[PDB]
């Protein structure tokens, strides 16, 4: 409250590090789905469905630009990606496993790295 504070956790190093696994998701083999916005044009019901629509590339230009507040806002992008894949496709489907995968690879960077 007013004047009353936690310890001051050290946020100095949160962008390089978000960055690091954002590279480390880009460069997974299972990424291919993710490294480019979905094509509205060219995916009939994508627009309608999925209300907010979110990919690395993004997210990449969100983190370099300073559009991310902190290190929780830039999590909530990422699994938005994995949300928005698993709303879309079948479970068993080429791009249903990778979204599993993907988010799978990014909790444990996420624990490992900030927990």
């Amino acid at each position: 409250s007013m004047s009353v504070k936690k310890p001051k956790r050290d946020d100095s190093k949160d962008l390089a590090l978000c960055s690091m696994i954002l590279t480390e998701m880009e460069t997974h083999e299972d990424a291919w789905p993710f490294l480019l916005p979905v094509n509205l044009k060219l995916v009939p019901g994508y627009k309608k469905v999925i209300k907010k629509p979110m990919d690395f590339s993004t997210i990449r230009e969100k983190l370099s630009s300073g559009q991310y507040p902190n290190l929780e806002t830039f999590a909530l992008d990422v699994r938005l990606v994995f949300d928005n894949c698993e709303t879309f496709n079948e479970d068993d489907s080429d791009i249903g496993r990778a979204g599993h995968n993907m988010r799978k690879y990014f909790e444990k960077k996420w624990t490992d790295t900030f927990k």
